[PDB]
């Protein structure tokens, strides 16, 4: 029983933060196999952040202009290239504590875990979710570039976000590890501001179910909907719309509770005009979208608190 | 910017769990130097369970009888004692990733991060407080007994709890590493319950910092109290009491931010007399008391491990 915001441990990523400088500028960088990697603008200079020609600033530089410390031992750096907005600096050792990882794309609505790390050193794991906006709610301060966030289904670390920048709301901004960012964001210093924000309505829905799982039905009701509907009143509260692919992927969590997926959605029209009346829902006063169906299931019994 | 529940990296102590079995029952072990630590009450079928006599069921079992389990490797117990609700393994060989560690003993109001894992295996990481009422709001399902808590400093790791059991009301009991219970449980299929809570005020005030700093505002006001007057409200909406040591300890966020805490605690007084009017601080709509003034002052410096 309970219900957290729970992270995925982080040793198999710590074991591969390293310091990457070029100049005066120092981030942090992933070190995998030989290959090192890191945003690109730790190569700009303070004259070059509006408009710099990363193709020409990075011609310029030598294997040796960039200083790779992983703990107290200097990589030597054999090679460099780049990929859409990464650095890959090619190095000679590969790390001994490279796990079993792939590199995956996420779409908005998807969990991670964020490895949040300065001078190539970690200082906190937290949870974080792909917002509609492409942004991230992370905490991060200067220095911060280059953190990662993952997630390890099955012994696997499947990496899915480089940090890059803050955006003037506080909100984060970043890659994949292949360099291309989420959104319509750019690694200049111009003038960019994220949309405006939705709720993750798949993901309220998946946190009602939890909280039935884990013994709590007063917000029940005894009333249906139709998708249409639903999709009508939630978009009024600046809620996304639910697809037929988010109803059918709520199906297991259905099955396990008994309550079909648009009965749940009747609750949830409710909650949004009604409020919570004094009461929380899994120690919470608003509803929480940054639990997935996924994450639901891993952490919830598969016995239900009837 | 931003402020999150964070968790110190687990990596440390991820290297130390281990699985232990004894009959039918599977939990986990934590394994330092060449002792593995665990619940006691591995030891206990489902009958001795009911009104167990830990000497008893222990001088019959054999080292053979514990089966300990680092990753796919066998590890040979070499002798078996208890210390209070904790049992000790010693074993044939020294944990190589042993972490510079010390045990210590929290106090509620205190936050710590715990490991979940499951047949010896880390699965997640999350952050917790000791409540007052010396229970922790914990996620643990069947088999996560003998997970821990911990704390770091620079590279010391400090290991606080480990876990035993879970209560009627989903919260969660355990010990420290020299197995002394954080409250008043037992570990006997007995009948138990959470005492009634309060609020970490210290916390709130940190967490009420921790939101200024991140520009959210709105709560702040012209006013100030002092220490007896607020105390008096504190006691009416079950708040622990505020002592001096706390204000002192909360002494640099006020100089950084320009609230004095007294100024604050006028506006906590305000927001439980009035409530929120439908604003929000920090992303709750609840007042948040899981975080302390050094993991505040930690989280918005950059703090390395
Ligand atoms: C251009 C300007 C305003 C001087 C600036 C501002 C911030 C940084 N960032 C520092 O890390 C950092 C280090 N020293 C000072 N700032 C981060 C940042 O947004 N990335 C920049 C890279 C892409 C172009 C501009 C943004 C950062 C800060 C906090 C949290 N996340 C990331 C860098 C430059
Ligand atoms: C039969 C009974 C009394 C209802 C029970 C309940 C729970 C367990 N516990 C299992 O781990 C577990 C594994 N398989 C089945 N149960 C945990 C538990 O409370 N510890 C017991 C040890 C001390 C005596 C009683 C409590 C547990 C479960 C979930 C989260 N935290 C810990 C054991 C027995
Ligand atoms: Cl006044
Ligand atoms: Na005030």
């Amino acid at each position: 029983s309970g219900f957290r915001k729970m992270a995925f441990p982080s040793g198999k990523v710590e074991g591969c933060m390293v310091q990457v400088t070029c100049g005066t500028t120092t981030l942090n960088g992933l070190w995998l196999d030989d290959v090192v990697y890191c945003p690109r603008h730790v190569i700009c200079t303070s004259e070059d952040m509006l408009n710099p020609n990363y193709e020409d600033l990075l011609i310029r530089k030598s294997n040796h202009n960039f200083l790779v410390q992983a703990g107290n031992v200097q990589l030597r750096v054999i090679g460099h290239s780049m990929q859409n907005c990464v650095l890959k600096l090619k190095v000679d050792t590969a790390n001994p504590k490279t796990p079993k990882y792939k590199f995956v794309r996420i779409q908005p609505g998807q969990t991670f875990s964020v490895l949040a790390c300065y001078n190539g050193s970690p200082s906190g794991v937290y949870q974080c979710a792909m917002r509609p906006n492409f942004t991230i709610k992370g905490s991060f301060l200067n220095g911060s570039c280059g953190s990662v966030g993952f997630n390890i289904d099955y012994d696997c670390v499947s990496f899915c976000y480089m940090h890059h920048m803050e955006l003037p709301t506080g909100v984060h901004a970043g890659t994949d590890l292949e360099g291309n960012f989420y959104g319509p964001f750019v690694d200049r210093q111009t003038a960019q501001a994220a949309g405006t924000d939705t709720t993750i309505t798949v993901n309220v829905l998946a946190w009602l179910y939890a909280a039935v799982i884990n013994g709590d039905r007063w917000f029940l009701n005894r009333f249906t909907t139709t998708l249409n509907d639903f999709n009508l009143v939630a978009m009024k509260y600046n809620y996304e719309p639910l697809t037929q692919d988010h109803v059918d992927i709520l199906g297991p969590l259905s099955a396990q509770t008994g309550i079909a997926v648009l009965d749940m959605c009747a609750s949830l029209k409710e909650l949004l005009q009604n409020g919570m009346n004094g009461r929380t829902i899994l120690g919470s006063a608003l509803l929480e979208d940054e639990f997935t169906p996924f994450d639901v299931v891993r952490q919830c019994s598969g016995v239900t608190f009837q």
